[PDB]
């Protein structure tokens, strides 16, 4: 009966990711990043997420991740902006960055 098991859009329960797939980039699954108009994110990484919905052709302007370019990706129910799918990088060549306050962690259904 684990309580931390799974990532849920804090908005509206749509399932998102587990605590099993946090992947540690650079060392640290939890990076902290700003953007150009000056949001703080504290941003967690995941090898895998459902749920998304990711917007549009990805970019490279302004990643946070050397290498790799980035796509929004949205809540798929709700369209609640959970973070970005990064890709186009090498080990691994692609991952999801999620905004950690903005996902609720449970068990697992
Ligand atoms: O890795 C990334 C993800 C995108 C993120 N980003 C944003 O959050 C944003 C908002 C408005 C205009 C442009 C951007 C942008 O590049 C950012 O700054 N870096
Ligand atoms: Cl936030
Ligand atoms: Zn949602």
């Amino acid at each position: 009966a684990p309580g931390a098991s799974i990532f849920r859009c804090r908005q509206c329960g749509q399932t998102i990711s587990r605590r099993d797939w946090l992947l540690p980039m650079g060392g640290d699954h939890e990076h902290v990043v700003f953007n150009p108009a000056g949001m703080i994110f504290r941003v967690w990484c995941f090898s895998l997420a459902q749920g998304l919905r990711l917007i549009g052709a990805p970019s490279g302007e302004f990643s946070w991740f050397k290498g790799y370019d980035w796509t929004i990706a949205l809540c798929g129910q709700c369209g609640s902006h959970l973070g970005w799918h990064y890709e186009g990088g090498s080990q691994p060549q692609t991952f999801f960055g999620l905004i950690k306050d903005r996902l609720a962690e449970g068990p697992a259904d």
